[PDB]
């Protein structure tokens, strides 16, 4: 599992193969919405949404789904449990550390503005702790002020810059 956001309860589970078509609809709808919102960042044009490899994301346990009790999909999160080729290039000699890389947060507009993303990332933190992984990592386009502010507010440490991105990591305590 349970997470709470905005005083509301959600259930978290890893995606299964039968979730594919719904995730695929969610990524299509999120891409359309980003375009229409006029908030077009070159980083979204670079990264896209992982429609082409969704089956392997599901197989590897890299998709987390956040649902209401009635079964509405409130959010989905894409991670990488090992660095992608981009993560490895971006992070340079830090790429050899074990870390999870958060690639995409998707939140339903019905559930936007309750900081559901904070709890989605917290779930990744908990997973990394369970698995003895020392860091959660992500990158952010240098020009998105509000998103950069958000990551800092959520406790990520600024760790450098490359290719027009700022790099952030959160150390995960085994204490």
């Amino acid at each position: 599992n349970k997470i709470t956001a905005g005083g509301l309860e959600f259930l978290v589970r890893f995606a299964a193969p039968t979730d594919r078509l719904k995730i695929n609809d969610l990524m299509i709808d999120t891409a359309r919405w980003l375009k229409e919102s006029g908030s077009t960042q070159w980083s979204d044009i670079l990264h896209g949404f992982d429609v082409h490899n969704i089956e392997q994301r599901i197989e590897l346990g890299e998709v987390a789904l956040f649902e209401t009790e009635a079964g509405a999909l409130a959010g989905a999160m894409i991670i990488r449990k090992t660095p992608s080729d981009w993560d490895t290039d971006l992070w340079e000699d830090l790429a050899i550390d074990k870390a999870y890389y958060l690639h995409r947060i998707m939140v339903s507009r019905a559930f936007s503005g309750i900081s559901l993303s904070k709890q989605m990332i917290y779930f990744a933190e908990k997973l990394g702790i369970e698995m003895s992984v020392p860091f959660i990592r992500l990158d952010c386009i240098e020009s998105n002020e509000t998103l950069n502010q958000m990551y800092v507010r959520y406790g990520f440490q600024f760790s450098g810059k490359k290719n027009g991105f700022y790099l952030y990591q959160k150390e995960l305590s085994q204490k």
